[PDB]
């Protein structure tokens, strides 16, 4: 999905901007699954 994360790993990360698997509201790296 379109990426609307505010975590450090994803915010302005071009790799997952249009291919993000995170839960909505994924705002913390500690619980971020992106690219798992
Ligand atoms: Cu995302
Ligand atoms: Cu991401
Ligand atoms: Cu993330
Ligand atoms: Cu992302
Ligand atoms: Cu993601
Ligand atoms: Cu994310
Ligand atoms: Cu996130
Ligand atoms: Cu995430």
């Amino acid at each position: 999905h379109e990426c609307q994360c505010q975590c450090g790993s994803c915010k302005n990360n071009e790799q997952c901007q249009k291919s993000c698997s995170c839960p909505t509201g994924c705002n913390s790296d500690d619980k971020c699954p992106c690219g798992n």
